[PDB]
């Protein structure tokens, strides 16, 4: 028995906790158990900036070479029948206030991922956008004025956090996952968290945006490879002299038009003061850990320990070997 309570706690995995915990007390179901979320893997890295842009942005000195941010990794447990259950996992990246714009400010959700035995089941979705809201106002409070969420659904094909799902855990179609999170939002919104959310494109006209190097630029994200992809395409055009008598900024548009409902842009923080805050600064230390370091080195150990996630049984052995590699290291 090594608990999920026994990991180093943070001010941000208490915070979490603590609301989800309080939630149900509220809700005083008596399937329910206790949730503790631990933060297991914090690391200051840079995203840079691939070739296309930095050919035409900077190396013209117009945007930086990279981004700093702060990643971090944190997973919700939930005590069931006396036996931790991990059932919820998050990354983030969070670009503070030394971080050149368009960055500045802003967090960036990269992987979200589940094992969806949650007890009882008619609070599940109420946990996770419990979780998902402490994070917001979480960060809020830090001085982040910006969140971002990119919301396709996962494939069967390649595993997000954890390592064989549930055959039954249902992946939601486009429309569903749009749904889901604008009613997380919308409850963000009316417990005063969230000012107000927009689509990127909708985002983008009001802050009238008129080139790429002002699109905020996340490692992994789809707009970095779109751009890679316009750029290509725009470098490769020929065209003859032509007779006596933003292209760029263009595609990007028209691409964000297409495909705006996918990708969502959460003011936390509006208006004045916003163009007033000081410094943000994160009280938590760096939490070095190569098991929780992106998401290769935990797929590798559950992939060669024959770890699954696919049963409650399972994802509690699996829950309980992972608790006990993260000790020993
Ligand atoms: C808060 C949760 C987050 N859930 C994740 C998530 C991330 C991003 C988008 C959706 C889901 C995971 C990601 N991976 C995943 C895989 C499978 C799977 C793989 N093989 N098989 C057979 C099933 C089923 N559900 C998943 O949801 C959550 C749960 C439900 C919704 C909805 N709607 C949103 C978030
Ligand atoms: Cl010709």
């Amino acid at each position: 028995k090594f608990s999920a309570k026994r990991l180093p706690s943070t001010r941000l995995g208490t915070f979490l906790e603590n609301r989800v915990n309080d939630f149900l007390r509220r809700q005083n179901h008596p399937e329910s158990g206790e949730v503790t979320v631990r933060v297991v893997h914090a690391s200051d890295k840079t995203v840079e900036v691939k070739p296309g842009m930095k050919a035409r942005f900077v190396d013209s000195g117009e945007m930086a070479e990279s981004f700093p941010y702060r990643t971090k990794a944190l997973f919700a447990f939930e005590e069931i029948d006396g036996v931790d259950l991990c059932f919820f996992g998050m990354h983030v990246q969070e670009y503070g206030s030394d971080c050149p714009p368009p960055n500045q400010r802003r967090v960036y959700i990269s992987y979200l991922d589940s094992v969806h035995f949650f007890r009882p089941k008619c609070l599940r979705t109420a946990v996770y956008h419990e979780i998902l809201i402490g994070y917001l106002e979480y960060v809020k409070k830090l001085g982040y004025t910006t969140g971002h969420i990119w919301a396709c659904p996962p494939s069967e094909g390649d595993d997000y956090i954890f390592h064989c799902h549930p055959p039954d855990q249902k992946i939601p179609k486009p429309k569903r996952l749009q749904e889901w999170y604008k009613k997380m939002l919308d409850k963000a919104v009316s417990e005063r968290i969230v000012h107000d959310y927009k689509d990127i494109f909708k985002q983008a006209t009001e802050d009238r945006l008129t080139s790429a190097k002002e699109l905020p630029y996340f490692e992994g994200d789809f707009w970095p490879n779109v751009l890679e992809e316009s750029i290509k395409e725009l470098e490769q055009k020929t065209s003859k002299n032509k007779s006596s008598l933003n292209d760029l900024s263009q595609k990007l548009y028209a691409t964000m038009e297409k495909h705006k409902e996918v990708f969502f842009v959460i003011r936390l923080i509006a208006g004045p003061a916003a163009n007033s805050l000081p410094p943000i600064v994160d009280p938590d230390p760096l939490i070095p850990c190569d098991l929780m370091d992106g998401r290769d080195a935990f797929l590798t150990l559950a992939r060669d320990r024959h770890l699954e996630f696919s049963s409650l049984r399972r994802a509690q052995w699996s829950t309980g070997c992972m608790l006990v590699e993260l000790h020993t290291q």
